[PDB]
């Protein structure tokens, strides 16, 4: 007791907040705009009662402003059925929206979800300022007993929306983390309402890996020096690139995504974060995916820190550490060096540049390297992942590539012409391919 009472309580504040997801969600206006954490940490109780409210028509035009979609808000509030009532306004296209855009196209070209351009690295403020949003949704560890729940595995844009949102509804998970970093702890003062849900978080699936892999992992790992600060995507190509960095020392991490892979260094004592001049002695990341064996290692980890997503992906702030790894898949290459990274809808739906800030940073990084990698072909060898030119917009534009690989070998783009950019980027496709890619680049003039 005594001056400022209100902030001490936290046992009274947790009873007053304290509530079920139906009467949490009930007093969303229709109109208004939502926004929620980042796959994770998408609350499955409150999204399972928001979308129940929408089903029963209790509420409409409801926006929802979010990115890196989970199974949880597809099979709730994001379903198809739903999609006149709650508008998907999606920043960054996953699975989930390409399902429903494919539903859409079927129903005579139906628009069904409302694609936001964006870049990821500007999310915080898109959110908070140009957009706005009312309500923010977020699942968190539970509270402390100085009052203080976490963001667990987001902060993201996540730490900004929290605030900046008129009203924010908390799903406490046991199962969720406690995490440390910016402002990734919440003290139960800034919190408008409690529901408490624990259940296993969502798991990335682990993905069977193809034979390329092996080669490509090598290669890789070759071109990561001593010292290297960290930034690698997700999938079974990362967490084997992971593997043959087991034997390593002295590693950073400042990654966009933490993944298993990145975490195994960790545990391993391979990743110190001593030569990081940013957050030294901590591996930074803005949200993580994995799964479950990762989520508890998370938990009160002292050596691992989240950093908001403007932090994170400033490529300013990636280059300040020295001797920086950016490691990206991609789907396709063409002969002028651009990648595309995004499954086939067409022009509409364009890439966020998450991948790019670190392309840029890693560039930038002094001694540092980014690395966009593929196998060379798909569907048993019938198709050339290396083509002439790509169509529609590209995710790594042709003047930012830097290292390019695949299971035939490594090449630094920079400061090559066309010409040479062509010649070695026919030698990295599969033998199969080689002389209708060169056909091509003459017909093109490329050659």
């Amino acid at each position: 007791m005594g001056r400022g009472s209100e902030f001490m309580d936290i046992r009274a504040l947790y009873d007053e907040k304290l509530t079920t997801p139906e009467e949490a969600v009930s007093s969303i206006a229709s109109g208004s705009h939502l926004s929620m954490g980042m796959f994770a940490a998408e609350p499955p109780a409150l999204l399972k009662a928001l979308a129940d409210r929408a089903t029963r028509g209790d509420i409409g035009d409801l926006r929802v402003y979010y990115m890196e979609t989970a199974k949880i808000a597809g099979d709730t509030i994001l379903r198809y059925e739903l999609n006149n009532r709650i508008k998907p306004y999606s920043m960054f296209v996953t699975a989930v929206e390409r399902a429903l855009i494919r539903r859409g196209i079927e129903d005579g070209g139906r628009k069904v979800v409302n694609y936001v351009p964006s870049n990821f690295h500007q999310a915080p403020r898109l959110l908070a300022e140009e957009i706005g949003i009312d309500t923010f949704m977020h699942t968190v560890s539970p509270m402390d007993c100085h009052g203080y729940f976490s963001l667990g595995v987001g902060n993201d844009y996540s730490s900004r929306i929290a605030r900046s949102a008129r009203r924010f509804i908390v799903e406490v998970n046991r199962y969720m983390p406690r995490v440390q970093g910016e402002a990734a702890a919440i003290h139960i003062s800034e919190v408008d309402a409690i529901v408490e849900n624990h259940v296993p978080l969502i798991e990335m699936p682990v993905r069977s890996a193809i034979p390329e892999y092996t080669s490509i992992s090598h290669i890789i790992a070759d071109l990561v020096p001593d010292g290297a600060c960290l930034q690698m995507g997700v999938g079974a190509l990362p967490n084997l690139v992971c593997g043959v960095l087991k034997d390593r020392n002295d590693l950073g991490i400042h990654t966009e995504v933490l993944n298993p892979g990145l975490v195994d260094l960790i545990r391993r004592g391979v990743v110190t974060n001593q030569r990081k001049t940013l957050d030294r002695g901590r591996s930074v990341f803005t949200f993580a995916m994995g799964q479950q064996e990762m989520y508890e290692y998370l938990n009160d980890h002292p050596a691992i820190f989240s950093r908001p997503v403007d932090y994170v992906n400033d490529p300013h702030i990636i280059a300040q550490n020295d001797n920086v790894v950016s490691i990206n898949a991609t789907l396709q290459i063409d002969l002028t060096g651009a990648c595309n990274s995004e499954h086939m809808l067409g022009h509409q739906y364009s890439a966020s540049g998450g991948q790019l800030d670190f392309v840029r940073g890693a560039y930038a990084s002094k001694g540092g390297r980014s690395i966009i990698a593929t196998p060379s072909t798909a569907a048993k060898g019938t198709v050339s992942r290396i083509i002439p030119r790509i169509d529609g917009p590209v995710t790594t534009p042709r003047i930012d590539t830097h290292y390019i690989v695949t299971e035939f070998g490594a090449v630094n783009l920079k400061g090559l012409s066309s010409t040479e950019r062509a010649l070695r980027i026919i030698e990295l496709a599969h033998p199969d391919f080689r002389d209708e890619l060169t056909q091509a680049a003459k017909k093109m003039h490329l050659i």
